């Protein structure tokens, strides 16, 4: 078993020994067989990964992370996971999917995404685009309705600073857009655009407010 690992403002690309490429997203974890001896092909994962999965029809390949198993024959496919998040996603861009969880068992086709809430069990299947999702791969951010206490997560993982909300505001939004390659700053400030949200820096914390 070998593990590797990506910090905060990095990425990883690895070949596995099938030939699957994996892209490990900022903050990542993969453990992986320096060779695929069992019946399945196995990994490990806790972060945010890209799988473009060999077709082996007689060798199932199994992303397994905490809430969920995603099973494939050959297929490409975003599984976001991170620990620390509120929410788990899994996003086919090619292929099918399987996404095995303890009561539920769903198969996903491409740009179809299952999302898991962590905090309080829900489920939700529905359609999202995964060439956005899987963005990140080029250095895009992707936000649809997404919860701002996510993107916050993101952007920590994405730029390497810690962020933090006011604890005395109300931090109810909802976050649209796609940025490419852009600045923290930018960014941060397309979202004060949209939601009146502001930031200042402070030592090596940038802390988001409101205010009027
Ligand atoms: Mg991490």
């Amino acid at each position: 078993l070998t593990e590797i690992s990506v910090n905060h403002g990095e990425h990883k690309q690895v070949t596995l020994p099938d030939g699957t490429v994996v892209h490990l997203n900022a903050g990542t974890v993969m453990r992986y067989p320096t060779e695929f001896t069992s019946d399945i092909r196995l990994v490990e994962m806790e972060g945010e990964a890209f799988f473009n999965v060999m077709r082996d029809e007689g060798k199932p390949f199994i992303v397994r992370t905490r809430q969920a198993d995603v099973k494939v024959l050959g297929a490409s496919f975003n599984v976001k996971a991170y620990q620390e998040d509120e929410l788990m996603a899994v996003s086919v861009r090619t292929g099918k999917v399987e996404v095995d969880m303890p009561e539920s068992v769903m198969r996903l086709l491409p740009n179809e995404q299952i999302i898991v809430n962590n905090t309080n069990g829900e489920i939700l299947k529905k359609n999202e685009d995964a060439q956005k999702v899987t963005a990140w791969l080029q250095g895009g951010l992707y936000f649809n309705r997404t919860p701002i206490s996510s993107v916050i997560h993101d952007l920590e993982r994405m730029y390497n600073q810690e962020i933090v909300l006011d604890p005395n505001v109300v931090f109810d939004d909802y976050i649209y857009g796609e940025h490419d390659n852009k600045s923290l700053e930018a960014v941060l400030n397309a979202i004060q655009y949209s939601t009146g949200i502001r930031y200042r820096k402070e030592e090596s914390r940038i802390v988001l407010y409101k205010t009027s």
